[PDB]
């Protein structure tokens, strides 16, 4: 059974199973898989530390994002302080190279221990293991273990918590270092320094100002915490965590974030709501895919008042089959095919079997190179 | 009389004339755009060299961006080749710096030019010359005269003129350059290297393969191909050709593109085609900024087919007042303010009191450091 991390499980464990019985179907599609993998085997493991402009810390290996909804103001002589445009991006965020290397380093080595997991092959290990010393733990290159300055904004006087939304990216790499242990190329030290890395990420987390912040935060913000929590912890194998997280903080979380009707009020008055209401349950679902991997589902568990996550679903639901129909500020068209991992996620750990269908109607490209739907045959 | 060049010469020479006399609202206007002139002061001129990636020549003095709307193919090994999302930028194409280094330049050159032309201080031609110099003429960091590499698209076998459009971002600085002769900064040498590098980029322009060919696109790319070879036209003097492309090309162009409601149905097919419609008006705009300064009115000079510019204006005109009544896609927002620059250049042109009103109460800030708005201190 599989080592409790940041993917379905259930899916993993039965794509593993089918590849080593030779089934056709699945061998065929690992393959495919293994060619889209060959780019990370070549790929230069990317560092933190690649950055001119260096945050206040003058530490090239602190993160540093802009937040990316905050825009120079034309008015002032130097633009500053920023003002907010909710919903568009200053395309300034892309001046610092953590923003988009985390999404790499984070499809990398994601896609590499999977396969590793799945096929057993050491070349998969062996490059998944160079991307994570060189993120996380490498003495020089290794990223600090904290978030103080992601989402910084030029001019403003107050620290925020809102930039640790940032780390999910890499902190879904720190869950599947879980699936290459045991191989030859993850050593015993280099498990030992990952785990000292992500013990030390999780203390800043729960004790730092920004992360006490982020954790009370009312809308997906506070929920996406405490997926990136859930990740942390279970990388950590502390499953009592776990279970205290989900019942002490998400499940109130949820409760309060859904109205009566089951839409998302917080998200509703962005000016990307059908977005942000997906956001919402985008966060919800990975955290699910962790705490079912203990027992608690996170889709139908209630909340002390009742309410449940699928209540969320339901209304989201008609404008997942139109997202044409939906009424409220979409100021961006919003993207379908995301509600197919939602979908399938959110129905079958429901029993839904409209929602299954609905997913795989919308489906997935066979051939898609999008490392989060390896696991998802069952969609293509 | 101010020089021929991409620029309201009314309100420049206006300007100009008020800030001589000692006008005190003039006066404080062009002190505060001393103020946002003083970074371009101080700023490292910008190079086409300054990339790692090159292009297909191996010359880091071929300007080269990626064409914005083509993403990898994720059903691809390779991600090639790339495809079309028609309105939604590629965050790649930032990995290309003189798409916005050209931006960063074009500002820096315009405003110091502009400001060198209304009080006579050295110390902006002696900074704009520096800007030009680097960009244009330096054997080292100076720009190639042509635009082979502009909107290149990985995969694509054909050869494309799409890029020129990239051209107008300098080419404004171009013809700012006419601006600061007589200055102490800007010799005579320069004056001929200049005059010799848009001489080529002129042959270039209109004897090449992709010159020609965006030269008979029947969308807004053929009128900004035009509006672009009218300020190369202006820098170097050759009011004959202005008047000849004005004539034959533009106004012919202009009206094969305007529908009978007025309507422009190249931009209606769109999926931003009220930026794109109001993208079209606006390369008429900086075409009529120079074509009238030698007498040729292009909004309300009718073309052969009857059609006239006036009338995609009033087709545009309610959703000005009102953006959100424009019934066809639109995938992000409609930027209201493009409409203060263009109603009042059409509404002068045209003598209707109507668009100029509108112009105003829309208007611009008095503080901003747009460099576009410089002159239009009466909208502010
Ligand atoms: O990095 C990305 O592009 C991903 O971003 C994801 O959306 C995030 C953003 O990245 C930001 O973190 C954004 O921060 C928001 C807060 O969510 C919140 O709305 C906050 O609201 C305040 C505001 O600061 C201000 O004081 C105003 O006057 O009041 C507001 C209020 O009362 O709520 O503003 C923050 C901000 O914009 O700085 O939040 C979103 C999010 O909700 O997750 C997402 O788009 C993802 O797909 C991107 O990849
Ligand atoms: O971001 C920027 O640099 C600025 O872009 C400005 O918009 C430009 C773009 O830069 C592109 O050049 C874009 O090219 C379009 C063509 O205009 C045209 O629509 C063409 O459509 C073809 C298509 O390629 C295909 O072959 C199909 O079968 O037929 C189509 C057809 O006949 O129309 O596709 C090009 C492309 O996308 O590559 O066009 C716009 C433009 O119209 O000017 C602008 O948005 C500006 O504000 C930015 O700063």
């Amino acid at each position: 059974s599989a080592p409790l991390g940041p993917f379905n499980a259930t899916l993993l464990e039965q794509l593993k199973n089918d590849y080593q019985k030779g089934e056709k179907e699945v061998t065929r599609y690992i393959e495919l898989q293994e060619k889209v993998a060959e780019k990370y085997i070549k790929m230069t493991p990317l560092s933190v530390t690649a950055k001119k402009k260096l945050p206040p810390s003058k530490d090239p290996r602190d993160y540093m994002t802009l937040s990316p909804y905050w825009w120079p103001d034309s008015t002032k002589i130097d633009g500053l302080p920023y003002i907010r445009k909710d919903g568009e991006r200053n395309p300034e965020v892309y001046e610092y190279p953590e923003r988009e290397n985390a999404n790499r380093f984070g499809d990398a080595a994601y896609c590499l221990g999977v396969l590793y997991y799945i096929t057993g092959k050491e070349v998969y290990a062996k490059a998944c293991a160079n991307h994570l010393r060189t993120w996380f733990t490498d003495p020089k290159l290794g990223m600090n273990p904290n978030m103080t300055y992601a989402q910084a904004v030029p001019g403003m006087k107050k620290m925020r918590g809102s930039g640790f939304i940032d780390s999910r990216r890499f902190s879904r790499a720190l869950g599947v270092a879980k699936l290459i242990e045991g191989s030859k190329s993850w050593t015993p030290s280099d498990k030992k320094k990952l785990d000292d890395w992500a013990t030390a990420f999780c203390y800043w987390m729960e004790n730092s100002t920004q992360g006490q912040r982020e954790s009370h935060a009312a809308n997906n913000h506070g929920l996406w915490y405490e997926a990136i929590h859930l990740m942390v912890l279970a990388y950590l194998d502390r499953t009592d965590r776990i279970r205290e997280v989900a019942e002490q903080s998400i499940l109130p979380k949820m409760g309060a974030q859904i109205a009566d009707d089951g839409s998302l009020p917080q998200e509703l008055k962005r000016t990307l709501s059908l977005h942000f209401s997906t956001f919402a349950l985008e966060a919800l679902m990975e955290a699910n895919q962790i705490t079912s991997q203990i027992g608690i589902n996170l889709w139908s568990t209630p909340a002390s008042n009742g309410k449940v996550a699928s209540q969320a679903v339901d209304y989201l639901y008609p404008f997942y089959l139109n997202p044409e129909d939906w009424k409220f500020k979409q100021i961006k068209p919003f993207d379908q095919s995301r509600a197919a991992i939602l979908l399938y996620e959110a129905g079958t750990a429901l029993g839904n079997q409209k929602y299954v269908d609905t997913a795989k109607r919308i489906g997935l490209k066979y051939s898609t190179s999008d490392v989060e739907t390896i696991p998802y045959l069952v969609l293509k």
